[PDB]
Formats: structure tokens, C-alpha cells, sequence
């Protein structure tokens, strides 16, 4: 076991230099410096990652380690009780330790998310650092270079020192501010204000090709917005600058990754080339753009973690990531990322998984699900909709949107969600350090804004199995479902013509006919059929998006059920479905009478 | 977070009840009634399962979970920082808990190995099991029932009380033999009596098909003689009864997992049918019977751990696993499972992996190894031959090579490794509860086989550098290379038309040119290859395994470089491979003055 750490002083500087140039076996060497003290010396790879919520740390991708004190080689031991920590014997009156390793990045999706392309890589220091045991993270002093594919741009939140030729030296940092400073790099590369002033905010964009950097001033203009709607709702900022990481890829693995000054993002080639065609994921710069208050500041006590590798506390995701999801959708109707319409629909869809589409609520709370990140790892699991899956993002999303009505209801709509924002993140301007906070920390908040039993709504929701969506009505709509198509569902299915069919026969498919999804309980569920069976023919007629489709809208109000030709494993067999309530999509439709609310929740200010 | 499990008396009886029946979904479910009295209790789903020596109890896959006592819903609350610990809050007055829930089973190979088919399953006890916490696992007598598939066969080391229908009631038995007591159960079944007596040894075949059940007479008797050789070894049986359970199937997940009176094992449906061709895994059931002796019996000391919930130290799987490997492999040959000209080349393998193969043995030691089921948890790694992958086994097996040829020199000839098995795992016949053990143990009965400094031996090679091939000429062979193909790796190329070539190219290749493997330094590596690219053509001439060996062959004492079009990624391009050494399989071969006692090694007692 590794002995806990300690606020005390580090004495002296932890280099970290890097050479990311093996593009080709996706390879970052790494060389870390460090004052060697005598007796028992404990290193660390870092396991539980700020923003990762679970212990992501890829320990098996760090190869070739050696270590030198004072040029001589030094055998290490890991502990086997903690693989993460390194345990060498420092010689007395030694003055310096040296190690040197390798982080053999993806390879292949199958290994992670890839770092190393041909035109652009991701340089996370978490991956490529060792720490001494037994310190704050934020006590450790370091200072952090690194060598780039020759000519390549960079971004970073971290301040550059020199760049001399392709070598980056960074100024001396804390330990924890490195880790939380990537580093995405790149030979197609755009740099665009989006706010000046005394705290500035910058988007930087890397793509596979050039052509997809040609962002249209109105593009560009929904970004600035987003800084000026957070401006609104906050009243301030935590940074003292801030630079968006996007990166506009087919090769480079996806990424959402918030950052207290950065967050690392990805997306489609064509987020501004097909502006129409790539909005569903549009959210992704305001959901981490928002956590820079909602997460990086202020985090839960139990989350705040005094190094890497000791185990974080997820109870209050559902603030941290649950109100973060909720902003996201917000800010990205208020700032122009999505049109109403798009936000309006996507809303009804979360409502729409929470009122028919997570049966798994009988039994486990969303309060439980935020056990998922260390319980799953996000590995795959056969029903999203009945072992539950991190619902704390969308679940709570949909207890904020409540606890905005409530808010409402109670101060005649003079209070609403905005005014617990700017309460509880909206202090101390231009602090970045970490700002922690309890459940009644949330509480005693909330009753600020206006007086209620705050504690007992939260946990009835969060602890409890009914009903979530509350918020929708309370704001003067209605969720309902009828055949036209959600706008999200669409654009998701579309191009690829898969089927989306949740809420009519209980499952998802590809267009080659592969199940992708089984609602538990649902039609499909009902006739055996799990996901990666195929549905091969509709009432004899070979299978398409469009031809089941046109077989549940011809079954709906009629006694004749869907015939389906189903291939299981090596085994072909027909099932009859009786289903005839005909394709279902939610949406979101005024209550007449009612105030509406919920437009001006999402309303740009 | 959890109470630690104290050697205590446990009241009562854990009773466990499976419906084993939802073959479509592939769910088991499951109701646990254990005794209770009021206050705080908590429950644990095992975690650290023995023979997998990593913390892989499926707890994501614990769904539907209810907890009821004295007929009333009580609500349960999971540790975070144990994501395995249930609690509850158990009323006055209570004498009982009921907990039911559902193992979710994987319904792909990405979720896991799969348990369930339309004709066979698997039944691993510790995937349907709630225990309270605070008791040596030992201490917990429990009871298990299953309800079967309608006429289904099923095959358990665990005595049955009684069938009624289709519902098995097992005697009571201590709650660790539970879960080391696994079930198979299917339509296709033939059981074969591989020993009687007092102690019988029966082997329990399950298939996709009934016709691969048809094992023919000399094949039923290699799996006699490899019990008769285990006895000629140890003299000893560490069981009351043995159950080999073997699937024949492509449907069932692949498994080998030892226990006291068991193993699970599976083979492809041509285990008997074809012989002479699916002979490279038939090692299978002779390694894991072995770790009846070697593992079970037997085990580390920090192995042994009093529950299934507080973590596993591996730091002698070089025995373990190790000098199980070594036997699976020699007793393959002493028994007939395998002929002596394919053990002689399977042995050639693992020397010339080491010799060869294993470039990160620079940096890393064998010993260290012994952390990567924690590690890596058999996720997919770039470089198994320079990260190094549990080479505990084979790097091990190497190892008990060289023992058993010190052993001979040191007596000359008059012992040798079997007297160390016969000392170290010979005692105590009929003995099936865990024996433990420690490093020193270890060297001092390998030190009362013959006396040495056992223990600087064993650490010169499980934590250094250097060679591990030694046995091999002590033994009276050489490792050589040349272009006549090994056994295995034609056995293991053919159908598929593969093509390794790890001593040449550096690289191996599937039919489609797709590189699968790259050694670390080599030819292809120098070429920046990576697996997932594509060789398109060689010399020009589209890619085919022949087609790249007479392009190895053809270049062998030349000048002219080989010329690779490779696809990498969307990119072509054409690389010089300066390699002329032809192709290279490793063999052995006798050093004609020396002793021959590697042949005495693999010959039948
Ligand atoms: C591309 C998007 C889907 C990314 C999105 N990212 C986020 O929500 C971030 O704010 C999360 N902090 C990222 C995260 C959370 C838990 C475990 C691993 C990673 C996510 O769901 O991971
Ligand atoms: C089919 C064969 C390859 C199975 C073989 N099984 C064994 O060696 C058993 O003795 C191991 N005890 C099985 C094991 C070890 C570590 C982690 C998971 C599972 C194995 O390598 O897993
Ligand atoms: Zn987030
Ligand atoms: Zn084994």
C-alpha cells in the first residue's frame, strides 16, 4: 500500500519532457526529472483522472521504464497491491532521480481513444508523468516541455516559455494545473478570438484537412455568444484565460475532456462545413466549457482528491455532470449553437428516456448511477435502459429542469435556475483553484434563491424510482409522441438509414437489419430478440429502414401483427409482434393556459 | 469501507437459487435468502474470483436488484468506495434477508465470455451470489438450487441432494466450494470414466452437436493416462472426486479455470472429430487438472485471501501458473494427448519467445509480470512482446526447464522436477482445503531435493534480464531456426491461411495482408508498421501468405530489398525491407555428446 499523501512541500521541480514525434507506432517517450531523496522513494502513474471520475489512468500502456540515480540504473518494484506505484531505493547522499518510459498510446480504437494521427495528437501529461508518493498534488512544483512533429501549431491553457524550433518548454506549473493542461497539436490549424479583455477566450481547431478550419463568421459568432451567455449566468470567470482544444477528425479519438482554463473536444470534419448536418453533438463546447464553473471550480468534496491515485467520491455528479448536461442544451439554444426547435426536440427526447425509455428506474436511482463510471469503465452492457448507465447526466438534467419550475413557482417566476448559478459559482472572479462543496452546501444555496425543503426534493429524485420529468410541465408543456420524426432521432438516423424504435417495437437497428439496442420489456424483448440479432425480412419483404417503418405504420389500429424473419446466431426463425400503435416520437407540445417557462429558460439573455 | 472478514462462525445457511432457463436473453436469475438480524448489514458481490487472480466479478452485469426482509422492500445503498458492498438497514424483529436479482450474461463476446446457448451453459456460482461481510468465505455454509433447461444434462463437482423436474437441489457445502464448484449443462452430454476407484476422475462432455461427442477409444484413453501420470508425479489426490467439464462448441465463451475438484474448459466441436488437427490446445485439460495440485491445493500465501472482497496478491503465479504450464505441456506427452515431435515443437516455441520474442525482458522482469491480470485484465495491448503479457507462464515454465536440469546435474540424473512435484504437492491425500505456501517454502524443498542456492537462483531469473532458455541444452537440445515450419504454428496458420513470421519479418499477417502482431525493434517495426495496417502486395504481386514467404525466401542472401505496399489508414505507400535471412522457425535438436534428458522429461512414467 502506498502511504498517504501529505500537504506538505516538495522541494524542487519535477521535469517532464516529452518527445511526441513517433507518429507512426503513436509512441510519446518521456524522460522525468526529479530531486532524489535517500532511503525508500514511491513513484506514481496517475490512476483516478479529474473529469474521468474513475481510475482511467492507463497503467499497462507504460513501457520501457528505467531508472537512474545519478546515471546508475536502479531496479523498481511495483507494489502489487497498488500497480500504479513504483518503489526504488535512493542510494545515500544521492541528489537526483531519473526515469525514463514510454506511453504506447492507442494503436486502434480497441486499445482507447487514439492520440496520433498523421496531422494532429492529444498530449494528456497525466499519461506521460511519474510523481513522488506522498505529496499534494498541487505542492509539486513542475515544469514541462515537449518535442513536436517538426513545424506543427499547439495549444495549450499551460503558458509557453521558448519554443526553439520543434521544442516546447513550458513555465514552471503545478503539478495538478499540468495534468489539467493538454495539449492538442497540428499541421491544419485555425486560432479565433472568441472574447478579448483581461480573461480572454480562444478557439483553437485542428482538422484532418484544411478545408474543414472555414468556420462562417455566423459560426464563429455562436461561439463568442456561448462566452457571453456564460457571462450572463455567472457573472464570472475562472481563468485567467481560456482555450478551447477542438479537434475536427475522423482519425483522432473522440473526446469530451473539461479543463478549469481548456477542455479538449471533438468532432465530424464537417462541424462547420455541414453546419445543418452536424448539430446534435453542437452541445459539446457548452457542456465543457460550463464544467470550468461546474466541476473544474466548484466539486464535491468527496471528488476533490488531494493526488491522483487515491479513489474520488462520485455522490455529487449529478450537480458536477447532471446540471453541466443541463447547461449545455441551454447555452447551446442561447447562444445559437442549436435553434429552439433543435433544443426543444432534443429535451423532449431526454424527457421521453426517463418516461418510458429507462424501465430499470423500478429498481436502481439515479443516485446509484453514479457508482457507473468506477462499476463500468463505460464497457458495454446489454441494456443501457435497464442496468440504468450514468443517468446522472440526463436524469439530472431533468430534476434541474425541475428545480428551475420550482424555483419559478415559488417566487412568481422572479427566481429561477440562473440565479442558483451565478450563487453558488458565481464568486470570486478569476480564482481557478478548487472551490469545494457538500449536498448541503446545494441545499443551503437553493434555499437562498427561495425558501423550500430543498433537501428532501433533491433526494426524493435522486433516491427515488418515480417520476422525473416534472420540470416539463411545471414550465407549460407536455411530452408526447406521435409518427413525425424527432429532429435529433433524424439527423442521428439518417445518411447511414438506420431505425430508431424505441418507443413503437422497442428497438434500435442498423440499416443491414442488425439490432443495435432492446428496450427491457419492450415488444422486441418480448419475442426473445437481444441485440446483435438481425431482422432479415418484414412480412416476407427483405429488410430496410423504410420497409419496417411502413410495416408499423400499416399495423397501427389494425389485429394483423408485424411478421418478422429473424436471424439468431446460425438459426432463422419468424415472430409475430402485435404492436399497432404506430411509429412514436417524442416531442414537446404547449399546455394552452400555462405559462411558458420554458422558453424563457431558453432564452439568450 | 467494508468491515475486513474475520474467521468467525457464520449462523445459518446461505441459501442460493438460480432459474437458469432465459436462454433468449441470457439471464440468470437469482434469489439469495441468508439469516439476518436488525441493524446496519452489508452484502458482497464476490470480486476477486480465484484462478482469475484480478478483481473480474461482473458487477455491472448485477441488475434487477431487490432486497426484501420479512416479506418488506428495504432500500439498499452501495458503498462508493466498495462498488461490490450492498447496504441495508435491517428492521427490529427481522430474522431473515431475501435478496433477488439477475445476472445479465453476456449476449456478445465484447460484454464478456459467453455463458448461454441454445444448446449449453455455464454456471460460475460467483456471478449469482450475495454474501454478507465480515466472514472468512470458508465460514459460510451455503446451499445452491438450479432450475435447468427443460431435460438438460448437467455435470458439477458439487453433490446433488436431489432432481425434481428440472430443478437441481445441491447438498450444503461451505460457500467458498460453492464458487469454485462451476456447473455445465446442455442437451448434447456424454459423461466417461477416466478413473475409478475411491477418488474417480470423470470427464463430462457437452457439445453444440451430438456428433462430436463420439470419442473414440484411444483418445479416452490419453485422457487415462493423463490422470495415471498426474499419480506417477504426485502420488497423491487432492480431491474426494474430479469433474472435468469440457464444451465442445463455437457458441460458448472459451474458458480454462481450474478448480479443487473441477475444471472448466471448452475446445472447438472437432475436439475429438479431427484429431490430428485441434491438437495444439489439447494441453488444456492436462494444465488445469494439474492446478488441482499446483494452485488449488497449494497457493501463495498472499493468494489465499479470506474472501472474495479484499485483493489478491499474484506473487508466486510463476509457480502457479508457471510450473503449471511446464506440466500441462510435459504431461500432454506422457500421456499421448500430445505426440513427443509436437511437444518437442511447442517447447520450441516458448524458447525461441523468450530467446527472440520477448525484447522487453530489458526492461522488465518476469516477476513483474505477475501483476498484469490486475493490470491489464487481458484488455488488448500494441506490444505483448515488449510490454510483456503474463510471461509468468510461459517465461515460468521456462524456468522449472531449468530447475528440473539443475536438479539432474546436481544428482546426477538420480532426481530430477517430479521430485520436487512429489514433495511439495504429494502430501496429504484425499486433502482438498487450501494448503499455503511462501517464496521460502518454495526453496527449501527444492533445497531438500537436492541442497543449492535455490533462492538466488529462482530471483536471477524471475527478476532479471537475462536468458530464461538455459534448460534447453542442460538438457541435451539447442534452439535453431530454419524455413522447415513448426508444428504449432503450421497447425495454428492452417484453414486460415495466416502467416506468422515473428523471427523474420517481425510481424504476423492474416489471410487479408492485415497485420495482426509487430515485434518490438524488428524489420516491419523499423518500417514504422503497426498492426491494423494492411500489406497490399509484395514485389508488386497482391498479398498472399505464400506469396510473402517466397518473397522472404527469395530474398534470402541477396542484396535486393523486399518491396511492401502497405495501406495505412487511407494512405498507400511502398516500403524496402532489407531483410535476407529467410524464413526462421524455431525447432530443437540434439547436441549429439550430451545426456538426452529432455526426452526422459517428457517420457511416460
Ligand atoms: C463526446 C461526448 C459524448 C463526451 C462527453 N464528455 C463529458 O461529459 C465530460 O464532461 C466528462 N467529464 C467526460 C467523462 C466522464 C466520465 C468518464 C469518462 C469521461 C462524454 O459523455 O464522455
Ligand atoms: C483457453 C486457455 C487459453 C485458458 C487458459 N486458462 C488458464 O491458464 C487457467 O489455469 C487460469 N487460472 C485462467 C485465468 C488466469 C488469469 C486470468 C483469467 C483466467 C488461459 O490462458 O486463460
Ligand atoms: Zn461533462
Ligand atoms: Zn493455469
Amino acid at each position: 500500500a502506498t502511504a498517504a499523501p501529505q500537504d506538505v512541500p516538495f522541494e524542487g521541480t519535477l521535469k517532464i519532457d516529452v518527445d511526441a514525434t513517433d507518429l507512426q507506432h503513436r509512441i510519446f517517450k518521456v524522460k522525468t526529472t526529479m530531486p532524489a531523496t535517500p532511503g525508500p522513494m514511491t513513484l506514481l502513474y496517475p490512476q483516478w483522472i479529474p473529469g474521468n471520475h474513475s481510475p482511467t489512468g492507463p497503467i499497462d500502456k507504460l513501457a520501457g521504464l528505467v531508472i537512474k540515480v545519478d546515471g546508475k540504473v536502479v531496479p523498481w518494484t511495483r507494489d502489487q497491491f497498488d500497480v500504479y506505484a513504483f518503489k526504488v531505493d535512493v542510494p545515500q547522499g544521492a541528489s537526483e532521480l531519473v526515469a525514463e518510459f514510454k506511453f504506447l498510446s492507442p494503436q486502434a480504437s480497441s486499445q482507447g481513444r487514439v492520440m496520433m494521427t498523421p496531422e494532429m495528437l492529444n498530449l494528456q501529461w497525466n499519461t506521460t508523468a511519474l510523481y513522488p508518493a506522498g505529496y499534494f498534488a498541487r505542492n509539486i512544483k513542475a515544469q514541462a516541455s515537449v518535442t513536436l512533429p517538426a513545424g506543427w501549431s499547439y495549444a495549450t491553457a499551460m503558458e509557453t516559455e521558448r519554443r526553439v524550433g520543434d521544442t516546447v518548454t513550458f513555465k514552471p506549473i503545478d503539478f495538478d494545473d499540468l495534468v489539467d493542461s493538454p495539449m492538442f497539436a497540428g499541421k491544419y490549424y485555425k486560432r479565433v478570438e472568441l472574447s478579448a479583455g483581461k480573461q480572454p477566450v480562444y478557439l483553437n481547431v485542428f482538422a484532418d484537412e484544411a478545408k474543414s478550419l472555414d468556420a462562417k463568421p455566423e459560426q464563429i459568432k455562436a461561439h463568442a455568444a456561448l462566452v457571453q451567455q456564460m457571462d450572463k449566468l455567472y457573472g464570472a470567470r475562472h481563468f485567467d484565460h481560456y482555450e478551447f482544444l477542438l479537434a475536427l477528425t475522423k482519425k483522432l479519438g473522440g473526446i469530451g475532456l473539461e479543463h478549469h482554463r481548456s477542455s479538449e473536444n471533438s468532432g465530424a470534419p464537417n462541424y462547420f462545413t455541414e453546419w445543418d448536418k452536424s448539430w446534435t453533438g453542437r452541445d459539446l463546447l457548452a457542456h465543457e466549457f460550463n464544467h470550468s464553473w461546474n466541476g473544474k471550480y466548484r466539486r464535491g468534496a468527496d471528488l476533490a482528491t488531494p493526488n491522483f491515485n487515491v479513489p474520488m467520491g462520485d455522490s455529487l455528479l449529478w450537480l458536477y455532470e447532471g446540471q453541466t448536461q443541463f447547461w449545455g442544451e441551454v447555452m447551446s439554444a442561447r447562444s445559437g449553437l442549436w435553434t429552439q426547435e433543435q433544443a426543444r426536440d432534443m429535451l423532449a427526447g431526454v424527457a421521453a428516456q426517463y418516461e418510458r425509455g429507462r424501465p430499470g428506474m423500478a429498481w436502481r436511482t439515479v443516485q446509484d448511477t453514479t457508482n457507473d463510471p468506477t462499476m463500468s469503465m463505460r464497457r458495454p452492457k446489454a441494456y443501457r435502459n435497464y442496468q440504468m448507465s450514468e443517468d446522472y447526466y440526463s436524469g439530472g438534467q431533468m430534476m434541474w429542469l425541475e428545480v428551475d419550475s420550482k424555483l419559478r413557482a415559488l417566487t412568481n417566476n422572479k427566481r429561477s435556475i440562473d440565479d442558483f448559478g451565478k450563487a453558488f459559482f458565481g464568486m470570486k472572479n478569476g480564482d481557478w483553484d478548487v472551490n469545494p462543496y457538500t449536498f448541503d452546501d446545494i441545499v443551503s444555496t437553493l434555499n437562498g434563491v427561495a425558501a423550500f425543503d430543498w433537501a428532501s426534493f433533491l433526494r426524493s429524485r435522486m433516491d427515488g424510482h418515480g417520476s422525473l420529468i416534472g420540470g416539463i410541465e411545471a414550465n407549460g408543456w407536455k411530452l408526447v409522441y406521435n409518427d413525425e420524426p424527432n429532429l435529433a432521432t433524424k439527423t442521428d438516423e439518417s445518411d447511414d438509414k438506420d431505425a430508431s424504435l424505441t418507443y413503437s417495437l422497442g428497438m434500435s437497428l442498423k440499416a443491414s437489419g442488425d439490432i443495435s439496442d432492446v428496450l427491457w420489456d419492450g415488444p422486441a424483448f418480448n419475442a426473445g430478440l437481444i441485440t446483435g440479432n438481425t431482422i432479415v425480412a418484414v412480412n416476407g419483404r427483405a429488410f430496410s429502414s423504410d420497409v419496417i417503418k411502413d410495416a408499423i405504420t400499416a399495423a397501427k389500429g389494425t389485429t394483423v401483427p408485424i411478421e418478422l424473419l429473424v436471424k439468431r446466431l446460425d438459426r432463422y426463425d419468424t415472430v409475430r409482434i402485435d404492436y399497432h400503435g404506430g411509429l412514436l416520437y417524442p416531442h414537446l407540445e404547449r399546455i394552452a393556459g400555462k405559462p411558458d417557462r420554458l422558453s424563457e429558460l431558453y432564452k439568450a439573455r
